[PDB]
């Protein structure tokens, strides 16, 4: 019983979305804003420094299509 019902919480990557968050096969959409590099270049003329892209929370990837299994998060508690 307890042998199968392994009631000892642990996190697992959603293998189905390969731990990302986008539906299987349907990979996360490369954030164009930061050219998939996770950082936007604040090209205010000379001072062309960068900022973390908020749109994709610096991950450079947009969960356009959320992996239902993990509600687009990308990882879940073993269950
Ligand atoms: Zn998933
Ligand atoms: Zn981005």
């Amino acid at each position: 019983g307890v042998t199968k019902e392994i009631r000892i919480p642990t996190l697992e990557e959603c293998d189905v979305c390969h731990g990302s968050g986008a539906k299987p096969g349907t990979q996360p959409q490369t954030c164009p804003t930061c050219h998939g590099s996770g950082q936007v270049q604040m090209r205010q003329g000379f001072f062309a420094v960068q900022q973390t892209c908020p749109h994709c929370q610096g991950r450079g990837t947009l969960i356009k299509d959320p992996c239902n299994k993990c509600h687009g998060h990308g990882r879940v508690e073993r269950s």
